[PDB]
């Protein structure tokens, strides 16, 4: 499957793509404002994620650091990124269908639209100014808006036991972005697409 990743932000981002235990395609790449990078994701990929990283510095070997979404200091991500990270999430060719969503469970750093470029389903978007409106206690000093689990490490925010409910913090993310997961047990906003659909992830779709 192809995923065209487009940076419409006025700032550079370093896109990342991983399924947690491996990179998807090259795993990461710099996208200056306006640039597009198309990756190929193997059919059947389960639990894949794409996200933006901000304020990165990498040496000639591809090692360094980003202020949001850093994946073990690598330009080419092999693992998931450090919160806060707005997440485009997908599982492909799962009993014949693809499943996509956007999640704020690991916080928010950059607004995004995640849409199919082929027919059969709609896209999802979280493009509100979550960082600007972020509750004081969730503001990440390194940049972005942290989720409450990251900040407080409680069973209720992290849904450790699996019986958690919505919280004042999850409701903030949900109010700003109704179409993205705000906590682990949020009413699903996952979209079912035809198996083997193709997609486009756009950072700063509206601004």
């Amino acid at each position: 499957a192809t995923f065209e990743i487009v940076n419409r932000c006025s700032y550079t981002v370093w896109a990342a793509a991983s399924k947690g235990d491996a990179a998807l395609d090259a795993g990461g790449r710099q996208l200056n404002s306006g640039e597009s990078w198309t990756i190929n994701v193997e059919p059947g990929t389960n639990g894949g994620k794409i996200w933006a990283r901000t304020d990165c510095y990498f040496d000639d070997s591809g090692s360094g650091i980003c202020k949001t979404g850093d994946c073990g200091g690598l330009l080419r991500c092999k693992r998931f990124g450090r919160p806060p990270t707005t997440l485009a999430e997908f599982s492909l060719n799962q009993y014949g269908k693809d499943y996509i969503d956007i999640s704020n469970i690991k916080g928010f750093n950059v607004p995004m639209n995640f849409s199919p470029t082929t027919r059969g389903c709609r896209g999802v978007r979280c493009a509100a100014d979550i960082v600007g409106q972020c509750p004081a206690k969730l503001k990440a000093p390194g940049g972005g808006c942290n989720d409450a689990c990251t900040v407080f490490q409680t069973s209720e925010y992290c849904c450790t036991t699996g019986k958690c409910g919505p919280t004042e913090y999850s409701r903030f993310f949900k109010r700003l972005c109704p179409d993205a997961f705000s906590y682990v047990l949020d009413k699903p906003t996952t979209v079912t697409c035809p198996g083997s659909s193709n997609y486009r992830v756009t950072f700063c779709p509206t601004a």
